[PDB]
Formats: C-alpha cells, structure tokens, sequence
C-alpha cells in the first residue's frame, strides 16, 4: 500500500482505518452549495408551470436522439425504469435511499450495475432541466418524468408532489460490505438478509432477474422478491402491482456479449462526458443495446397501458432459454406466439418472453392468487398500481406538508403517518408562559420532562423524514412501549399528568385557543430546561413553536413505526443489543439521523447528562454534583486530569474514573469517554469546558434542543 | 477487502480509488466550527493581559504534575521542543505545515513518532487554555508557551505575534507515500528528496537523529540537515543557530526498550483520554521516560541559556556509543567530564553526550566555521537564534498586518515579503471611476487586463498566506519572468501602459491622492470585466478596494519567491512539466491554495476562459463565439450533446469536440473536460448552464473574482 495526496483521497483514515469519521456530521456543506444562502427550492417550484413542464417532457419522450435511439420511438418506458430505480434504493431499516435527494446522479448509484443505461436516460432530460432551471430540481425531474411517462402511455396516476431539494454531494450510505460489484456476503442463517440492507447483491435494486444468485427458479426468487420489497415498505399486493405495472411497458436489453460493454460512468474516460458502459457491440446503442444482458419484451404493446402482461403470463407455458448474451430468461413453449411481439426498430416480430422473476408472479401461491384475480378483473390492477406507484415515488418525502403543486391529491394515507389539521386557534405568548408555569408546578421532575420531550422528538430521522414529536405518538403504540422510552413505567405518569394539564387548560381556555398533547410534551421539556438553567444561574427562555396535533392509534401504523425504534441512543446512554458497530459509532449515526453537527451533538450530550435524561437515570456520564441544573460540568470534569480512567473490572461496557485517593468518583460509557478521547471531539469539549464558557454552553444547548424539537415541523417551513 | 460504514470511513473512494476528491475544497467547514459565524478572534486577542498570561504559563512550567513529572522541575525545554515541532512541519514547496493552525493537536501530527510525549506537553497547558477561553487559541498558546519558556530560562526573544485562529478539523496534507511510520520511499539519485517533502522519513520533523537511515555519520547527516532546513526556509546560519539554541535546553529520553511503549494517541484506548505512548517500562514517566530512545543531556545547565552546548561540543572528543534503548549517540572520549552533566531527578551526574546530528555542527565544514565562531562569540549566536526562532514560529503568519498583540516589534524583515506603508490619500469613488475609464480607453484588451490581474492575485496561497497582488511584484523579478505569466508576451507592454496611466494620474490627481501600480493592476482587471459584461449586455460594477502598495526589487527576495511560481494553473489552462498528478488534480490543488470553493472554482474557470485569460491565448476551453464577452457560454457548450469529444490524435493533452458534420468545433484540455465528466462538477455546470442562469453566473463570477483580488488584503480586514 501507499498513501496518496488528499486531492486523490489520501487522509487520516489511511493510518487509522477504523477511526470514527465525523464527516457524517457535515454532509452537503453550504460552501459546496452553488445556490445563495437565501435560496428556497419550495418557493421556486411552487411557481412552475406544471402543464408546460409536462408537454416538454412529452416532447423529450418522443424525440429520439442519435446517441441513444428510442425503442419504439418512445423513451417513456426507459423513464419509468429510471424513476423506479431512483425510488427503489429506499430501505425501511434506516430510511436511507429513495429518490428524495436525486442521488441517482451521483456516485455510487449512478454507476451501480442495475443502473446501467440510466446515464443516458438522465442525459436525455437535460433539455428540460435547462429550460426550467432553479424552478425544477433533478430530484423532482427524475421521478416526474416517470410519472409523465405512465400518463402519456395511457395510465392515469394518483397524483404527484414536487419539493425534493437538489443536493451537491452524494449522501454516503452503507450499501453492503462487498468489495466486488454484484457480490454477495449478506446472508446468514436460513436466508436472513443482513440489516439494514434491502437488496440481495451489491449494486442491485432489489433482486436478481435470473433468480437467486443466477439460479432461475421462480419459486425461490419469489422469496427474495417478497423480502426485499418488504424492506422497501411494499406488501404482497403492492409488490405484484408494481412489477406487473412496470413490465407492462418497454423491454430489456441484451443484444450481444456483455464483455463488450466498457467501464461504468465513474470509471469512464473524460471524453465520454459522464456517460458510461460504452459498448463496442455493433452500434453499441438502440437495436444493439446491452443493459442487463437479458433480451425480453414482456408485452405486445410496450408503449401502451393494457392487460397484455398478465394475459401473456397466463396464456402461454414457459420454457427456460438464453438471451444473445447468455442470460437466463423464459420463452413460450412449442413455438407459441411466434412473431407476435413487436421489435423496437422495425425488425421482425419475436416470441413471448418473461424473466424468471416474472414467472414468480404465477408460480408463487400468494402472488398467483393476486395476479390471477387481476387477469380476470384488470381494473383492480390499475387501482393497486396507482396507489403503489404513488407510495413508491413519495415514500421518503416526509410530512405531507412538504408536497407541493397542483397535482397533490387531498386524500389522507395511513403510510404518510398523518397528523390532524389544526382545528382551533394556537396558544400565544401568554398561554405558553402560563402552561410552562403549570407544568413546572405539576410535580414532574426536570429529568422526567426532558426525557419525555427528547423521547418524542428524537424519533425523527432525516433520511426519510419520518418520526418526530408531531402527532403525539409517544403515548400510542408502539412508542409508548419502546424499551429506551419506558423501561420502568415512568412514562405513563408523565403522559397522564400532561393530559390532565391539557384538559384543564382547554376547558378554561380563552376564546377558541386549544392546546394539543403533542405540543405539551415538547413544551414540558422547554419548561424544565428553563427551570434547570435558572438553578444554574441563568435566566433563559427556551423557544417553542406550537402547532403539533394529536394522531390517534388508528392513524398510526404500528408495524411501520417498528423501524423507528432506537436500538441505540447515545444521547440517553442507551445501548441495546444488535447494533452493527460499537457505541461511539452508533452515537454519530444517531446524530446524523437527527441532522446534528458535531458541535450540536457535543452540547446535547453534555446537557442531557446533567439534566438527568439518561436511560433508567443511570449515573454514567453524569459528571456533576448538582441536580436538575444546566451547567457545563460534563465538559469540565471530562478534562480533569485529576481523574484516572480504567475499564470497569466487571467488563460491562463501563469505565471507572478514580481520584487521587483511589476512590471511584465517576463512571462512564464508551459514549461518554469518546468525547474525552477522540481528538476532534475533545477539541469541542475544551470549548465548552473553559472558564468562560457557561453562557455559550447554555445558549448553544438551547439552540440544539430547539432544533431537535422542530425537526419534523415542515408545517411551519 | 471489505467496504465499511461511512461512519467508519467507507465511501466512494473505495470503489474508485483515484477519483478526484472535492473535499479539499471544503476544509474546516462552518458547520463543524463551534464558534459563531460572528466569532472574531482578533477582537478577543486584543483583550488578553499578556503579562498575566506569561505568569500563568510560568506557573505551569514550574508545577510538576504526577502523570508526567518535570525534568529538572521545569517543563520549559519540553515546551520549546513542542513549539519547534509545531512550526517545524512547514515546507516551502506548497507552504503547508507550520504552527499557524494548531494542527499538532489533531491527526496525523498528534501521532507522528517525532511528536511522542508532546501529547503530555499540550495536556499540561489545558489549565491556561481553560483560564483564557476564547481569548486564546490553542494555536497561539502552543507556540507562545515555547517562547515563554525561552524567556523564563534566560533568553530574551525578538518578540511575538498572536493571531492564529483555531481550526476544528485536521488539514489533510500529503506527508509522503510511505504506509509505514518512519518509512523511506522518498529518495532517488544520490540524495534527491522528492518534492514537496521536507523530512527524510515519514513522521519525522526534519532528519533522523541517528544519521541518515540510522547510519550515525555526522557528515552525511549534515547533508540531510541542510536540505530539509532549506526546504523549511532556513539557511546555514539560521539552521546552526536553531539547533544550538534548542539543545541548549533539556534532554532526550530513552531509559528502556521502545517495545514497552504503547500505541500512538490516535490508536490508544478510550481511557487514556487522548494521550498515547503509554509505557510499561518502570513508572513509564519521568526518570523512566522514553520518547526518542536516545539518552542525551547536551549541557550542564538544561534549564538555563548559556554557551555550554558549543563549549562541550568543542571541548571534548566524541566516540560512538549506544543508548539504553539501543540508539546511536556520542559520548566524550577518555572518560572525560565525568559527573559534569546533572540528572533530571536528583540522580548522579553523568558524562557529556551528543547526537550524531549535533556533531554535524562540528564536522561539516560550513557549520564548523559558523559554530566555531560562536564558541568565542555567544553574543552573535544569541542574535542569530532570536531572529531564526522568530522566523520559525511566524513563518506561516502571512502579511505582518496579521500579527497581533503588544509584543510585535516594528522592524521590517525581508522574509516577510514587506510592502510599503500607504503614504498618500487613497483613490475614492470619483478617482476609481475615472481610472477605470482611462484603462478601458488605454487600448489594453480585456484579455490582457484580466490575464495580468489574475497573474498578480493568484500567486497567493492560503497555506502560508504568501503572495498575492499587494506589492505590485508582477513587474519585478522573479514574477515578471514566470513562464505562466510572460510566455511571449504582452506582460511588459501591459506593465508599461499601466505605469504610464499611474504617472499621468498621479501628476494631475486631486489633493494628496496617489494611486499605486499594484492597485492599477487589479483595477485594470476589474474595469475589463465591467467592459466584457457590457459587451454581453449587462451593466455591472466590479468591487475594488484600494490600498495596495509597490514593493521595490530590493524588498523582494527572489529566491524566496521561487516557490510561489505555478507549475500548473488550470484557471489559465497552463500545465508545466514536473507536476505530481494529472491536470485535473492540479486544478483542485490550485483552487485549494486560492481558498476557493467548488462553485467558486467552477465559475472562475468558465469566466476566465471566455474572457481570454488562457495562457498564450490558446483556444482550449474557449467555448464561445464572442470575443471578450462575459457570458455563461462555457457551461452551455460543455453540456451540448451535439458535440462528440475524442482525444486529439496528436496525443498532446487535448481533445477535439466535433459537431454532427464531423467538423472540429471546439478543443479542450483535461481541465476543461473534467467539468463535463466529473459527476459533482457537472452538477455545478448544470446550474450555470441553464437558461435562467446568466445573471447568477455573472454575479457569482464577480464575487469569486473579487475574492481572489483580495486574498492578501489583511491590511483592510
Ligand atoms: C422483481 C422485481 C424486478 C426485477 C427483477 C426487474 C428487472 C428488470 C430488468 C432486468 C430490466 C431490463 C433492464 C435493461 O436491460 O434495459 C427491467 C426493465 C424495466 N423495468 Fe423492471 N424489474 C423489477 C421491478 C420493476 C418495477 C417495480 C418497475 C416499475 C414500477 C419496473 C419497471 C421497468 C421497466 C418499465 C423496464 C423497461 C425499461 C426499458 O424499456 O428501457 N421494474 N427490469
Ligand atoms: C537537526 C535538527 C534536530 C534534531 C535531529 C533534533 C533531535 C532531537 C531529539 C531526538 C530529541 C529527543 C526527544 C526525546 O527523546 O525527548 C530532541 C529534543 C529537543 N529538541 Fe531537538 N532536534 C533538532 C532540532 C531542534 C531545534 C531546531 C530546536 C529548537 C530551536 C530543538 C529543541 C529541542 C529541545 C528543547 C529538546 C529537549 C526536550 C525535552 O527536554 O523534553 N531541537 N531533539
Ligand atoms: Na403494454
Ligand atoms: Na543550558
């Protein structure tokens, strides 16, 4: 090995390969953003002419370009695949992937094997991006083109929301440990796919079109289809509708040997202008195109919505065969259907063909019941595909407040984790002050109030923008039972008291002002922090933004919320079983999901410890002699060289900090000690631990606290 | 190999090992900075009681701490080593390293083998940093503590400048290609050290204390001493003065085997709280301390300034011997000087010892002349050490306007690239506008004016803050003869015409208003940009800040300015011979030294191309039909899929862009085409090439141009 220049990627990871990487807390940094600090994409796309945008995309779709000629004269099918692949990286386990940031245009997604030829697809839409400019993000354009493709070929969609904000660096995501494209080191037990992954091989969207590891067994492939799509939030009906609906259009490409296809875009030479997979087979495009290596045309109407896919699937018997590149596919038996499938460039007709994974829809008993019903009753397919496609393309959009434009449909959807509209006037400054005082007089402790507010708000994750304190779901299943939230039953007492305050305030309230339980949860935390900072000699007011509303249990999909349960929350010194990495790594990952910077994470940990927010009120990291007091004691004591730290003899993830007399003075976890050990984190601790730092600490803590309380408040942004 | 989680360092560099790394353009991002955007270190520094700070440092130096007991009851010598190592990473080829960012507290420098035990040294200063808080950076404190140590032990220093702002992440710098600490793959020929390095092995500051590659030949060691120090801006007299001056104090540490010393700080367990090199030899500290493995005490007065180092060097004869840890060192022959050297902890006196590299001062003919003189003239040694030590610890401070505090002497120093004080009233709005008109009417072309202004300003590098347009040095040696500046070339003509305008304005100007040549060079580029924007149909004003002054040749050290000459400038499409990496990497490297973001680099390239700023007015990348008009044509045409690019058949670093007819329409270099090929840069090009983007492009181009024009203008901020 050799070390490289930083401009060629050399850096400190080379010398200390396992080191904590704080880069995850400064993704998409503002200096790399070419737009002004005042740029507001929502404001820009709110003024776009959707009708003109559609007509322009329709012109692109029927104007073949010589560097990638249009199959059947229509790019729609290619744009549908492009959009499905943009949304198809989404995973429920961390909410990462999806189309919400336009990450398909960056590495590694722009160069995954399964995204072959989408480099040309995205290039075909530059004339639209060029015309609409800052009013249209690549992120929106990529999925809207797929939506327009459907509509122009005869499928009416449920609707569409704009608002995906373009980014300028790829989000770095763990896609698997495999160091070879298409590799597989991600299964254990009886075909247990490693969490958090949602594809069966490195660089695939979901499954292998030739069957598991290339064995074209449709029954076995259905197992992989069902589980990967489950991990992408799709059930059996949704999964079958998406595959049938997608393969109603277009064709696969495998006209010649795959070893004639050159390097992927990130590996390709400069003259290719960001395109990859240059092919020396024939013309390398169009009639000679190679993408997957498979050569299937599912329907006799590749540019039209109808029920041909299932009529063909069930109307023939299927035989294993090979594409011109040598990949497995299926063809109709006994020369049946000869010549009935049209050629993309006017050649002679061909025979019916299907992927092994299409046959899964007929061979798997559950998919068979679903798809045979749609064979007999096609209007049910149209309905389920419209709902599943809408979900797929919007799954990572966050609260519905973020959806913009004239195509947004009004209906509420359970999967959107809906919260009720505001139905009364909101508390003002006087009512907020009164509620603060009442909660402070209620007998709830600073620790209880801060812990509950943090438990509610910190359920948010910035990947797919799910979770948060809006909805008041801390009192509903499953959040009320989460181990980190309610180890001992204390949470139910906090919930009851706040509900009593909600009832007495609302029944006595002036005019038409009413307050939600969800707001009171957050306000309670803000009140306790004002109390604790007063105990520490600081008169501060904690910001509070009203307007959260209270979801019902019936409006809360308990199975869907399961993925939001923390297995680790270093801010509460909580480490459950099953995490992929040691505690300090899980801490930074949590800070990343909360969109926190390193200074924000550092101040939050120090303040939460001394406020008593620790899981089970454990003393780990509680480096203070004061109770219910917002001081910078955590940082001061962390830097005290009078304390000698050793791993606890119990070998239990904890440490003992002894003073000069050999007496144990403090105890701590890996999450606590990492702030005193890591050279970048320790530098932040020395800011907040200095003699002059206590006012800055209180100010920076409150700002970070307020940020977390507001993470999901897109209703006011 | 296995791919890792991003939080453990995984990312796109793993899949494409040689990819351009755009992170070099967002070092120390604002999100990671815990101080406000409003934080103003200069304003905080101005408040510090420097006499109190000196007393507080003196208390630290004389208060031994149990976890690292003080040799001779004084940490002074340790702090001198600390400060000399902080400044000692500096190198002239790229100006990186040095003490100005406090980078010793971060990886990898905090863990270099040569910085062993400085982890404890810095830790000892936390009580001072704790007391002074935001008024005192770690960067200043590390080097001020060394200065204070000299003064406390009897050496009067020349003075001291505060003003080094703390940074919050490591500057990642190429320190060599060796993947093993103390490795050596950096020599070729007889003894040619690869550029840009200024140390003889990976992790060393300058040279090996046991001689080249461990061969304790003092004559060969002097070859390495002279070359590495030269590459750190020190000549023979300065180098001798620094080595004698430092080893006047303290001792080395090698009491036992180095294999009993544990991992360097970045690799050490959490409980060590950021300290490393934990030793199981005896108490592992103090009397049992192991740092280098050498056990030498140079002088009979390790805590006092006097002339004992040279009196001992010349007063004994020296024989080669081994330290207790097995390292080569020298000791007096014939058992001379028994017991004359004191022990750090009251042990028995010991005999005189020296390093191989100390004998170099007596063995090398040039150093022998210099130091034999100081044997009888310690007053000259003191004078030369004061000047060289001041130089060493301020070398990267930039213009003297940055030096803060009450200890900065006013004497001008040639190495500081001085510029005259402003001696007349400065041009105002009326005079600036009149001069712009005169320059626009002078007959100088937009290409000439923009090229010359860029040439002057872009000599700045943010590493050591040398260079820039202040000084008017573009008309002086050596900048007037740099290949990139004056190939043919119009430079002398531009200089002459600007000088005529300066003469004509100054002999007829209002009041006491005089304009400098340096200001006119910059103002000329600003007026040309205004002219080119008008030719495109935009009335704009380019900001301009007067106040540059004109250095004379006698105030310009020609050999010191040699290192500022660009071997590559992608902003002018100039690629000389001898660069370490292909042209697109040298572009990012240049953008980094100009402190530019990726958007700033992008607009500058597109703008300079169409303004005609290319070296030798070559057509590479000049993707426009207009002559000297400020449009976004570069970006529009880069994204034109009607152009097919191929490397030129001449294999000459260039590409041909052909239209549909097969006619060559454009030519470009790697630096041009990388903006169309790299997926992160192409995204920025798509911002500036959209239909709505030309006013944004002009606005951002102007802001980036103004930034480069002002890079060295610390005199006005
Ligand atoms: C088990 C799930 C799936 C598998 C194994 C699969 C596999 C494939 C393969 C191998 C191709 C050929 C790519 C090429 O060579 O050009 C393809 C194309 C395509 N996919 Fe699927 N896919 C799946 C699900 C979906 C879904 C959910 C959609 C959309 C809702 C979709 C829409 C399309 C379309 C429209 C094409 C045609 C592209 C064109 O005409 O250029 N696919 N798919
Ligand atoms: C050829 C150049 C140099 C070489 C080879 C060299 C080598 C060394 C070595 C091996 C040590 C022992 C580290 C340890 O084991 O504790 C040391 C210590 C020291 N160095 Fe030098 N050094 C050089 C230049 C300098 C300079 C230029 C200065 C300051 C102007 C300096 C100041 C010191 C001091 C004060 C110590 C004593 C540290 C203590 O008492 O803890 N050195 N040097
Ligand atoms: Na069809
Ligand atoms: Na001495």
């Amino acid at each position: 090995g050799h070390m490289k220049y930083p401009v060629e990627g050399g850096g400190n990871q080379d010398w200390w390969p396992n080191r904590l990487n704080l880069k995850v807390l400064h993704q998409n940094p503002a200096v790399a953003d070419p737009m002004g600090a005042a740029f507001d994409y929502a404001a820009e796309v709110a003024t776009i002419d959707v009708d003109a945008l559609t007509r322009d995309i329709e012109e692109v779709m029927t104007t073949s370009q010589p560097w990638w000629p249009a199959d059947y004269g229509h790019y729609g099918p290619l744009f549908i695949r492009m959009a499905w692949h943009a949304a198809g990286t989404y995973r429920i386990h961390d909410g990462r992937g999806g189309a919400g940031g336009g990450m398909q245009r960056f590495a590694p997604l722009n160069s995954w094997p399964d995204n072959a030829s989408l480099d040309k697809a995205r290039r075909l839409l530059w004339p639209v991006k060029k015309k609409y400019g800052k009013k249209l993000s690549w992120a929106d354009l990529i999925v809207f083109a797929g939506n327009c493709a459907l509509e122009s070929m005869g499928f009416k969609t449920f609707g569409f929301g704009f608002g995906r904000v373009d980014q300028w660096e790829p989000d770095e995501v763990y896609w698997g440990k495999e160091a070879t494209w298409l590799g597989d080191e991600r299964y254990s037990g009886k075909r247990d796919l490693e969490n958090p992954l949602a594809a069966v091989q490195m660089g695939l969207i979901y499954v292998n079109p030739e069957g598991p590891n290339g064995n074209p067994d449709p029954m076995a492939a259905a197992v992989d289809i069902r589980e990967t799509f489950r991990r992408m939030a799709m059930n059996d009906v949704e999964t079958a509708a998406l595959i049938v609906g997608g393969h109603t259009f277009g064709k696969t490409h495998g006209a010649g040997p795959a070893d004639l296809v050159g390097p992927e875009p990130e590996a390709a030479p400069l003259e290719q202008m960001g395109l990859g997979w240059k092919s020396s087979y024939g013309t390398g495009t169009g009639k000679d195109a190679i993408t997957s290596g498979i050569e299937v045309v599912w329907t006799n109407t590749p540019t039209k919505w109808d029920n041909s896919f299932l009529e063909i699937l069930y109307g023939y018997e299927w035989e294993l065969t090979k594409s011109p590149a040598g990949a497995w596919q299926y063809t109709a038996k006994d020369g049946a259907g000869a010549g009935t499938i049209p050629d993309p460039f006017g050649g002679p007709g061909r025979s019916p063909t299907m992927l092994a994974t299409d046959l899964s829809l007929r061979v798997d008993p559950i998919y068979e019941r679903i798809t045979r019903r749609w064979l007999e009753h096609p209007e049910e397919l149209a309905d389920e595909f419209a709902k599943a496609w809408y979900k797929l393309i919007h799954r990572d959009m966050g609260p519905v407040a973020r959806y913009l434009g004239p195509l947004v449909p009004k209906q509420t959807l359970l999967w959107q984790d809906p919260v009720p509209a505001v139905s009364h006037d909101l508390v003002g400054e006087a009512e907020i002050a009164s509620l603060k005082s009442q909660i402070r007089a209620s007998g709830l402790t600073v620790s209880q109030l801060v812990s509950t507010a943090w438990a509610a708000a910190s359920s948010f994750r910035g990947s797919d923008k799910r979770g948060g304190a809006n909805g008041g779901r801390i009192r509903l299943q499953p959040q009320v039972g989460w181990e980190v939230n309610d180890p001992d039953g204390d949470l139910r007492k906090v919930i009851r008291t706040l509900e009593e305050i909600q009832e007495s305030f609302n029944s006595a309230a002036p005019g038409n002002i009413k307050v939600s339980f969800a707001d009171l949860v957050v306000l309670g935390g803000c009140a306790a922090i004002e109390k604790a900072a007063k105990a520490a000699g600081h008169n501060i007011t904690v910001p509070f933004t009203p307007g959260r509303t209270d979801a019902s249990q019936e409006q809360t999909d308990v199975e869907s919320f399961a993925v939001l349960e923390p297995k680790a929350d270093g801010f509460r010194n909580y480490l459950g079983k099953g995490n992929p990495l040691p505690a300090e790594y899980m801490l930074l990952d949590k800070a990343n999901l909360l969109t926190l910077s390193a200074p924000e994470m550092t101040v939050l940990v120090g303040g939460l410890r001394v406020l008593g927010a620790n899981y089970k009120r454990l003393p780990l990291g509680v480096f203070t002699e004061a109770s219910e007091s917002l001081t910078n004691d955590f940082f001061v004591n962390l830097l005290d060289m009078g304390i000698t730290w050793e791993p606890s003899p119990a070998d239990d993830g904890t440490y003992q900090g002894k003073d000069g007399s050999g007496k144990v003075k403090w105890t701590g976890s890996r999450v606590d000690l990492v702030f005193g050990s890591n050279s970048e984190l320790r530098a932040l601790v020395e800011v907040y631990g200095a003699d002059d730092a206590q006012p800055k600490f209180v100010q920076d803590f409150v700002a970070a606290w307020d940020k977390v309380m507001n993470l999901d408040r897109f209703d006011v942004r």
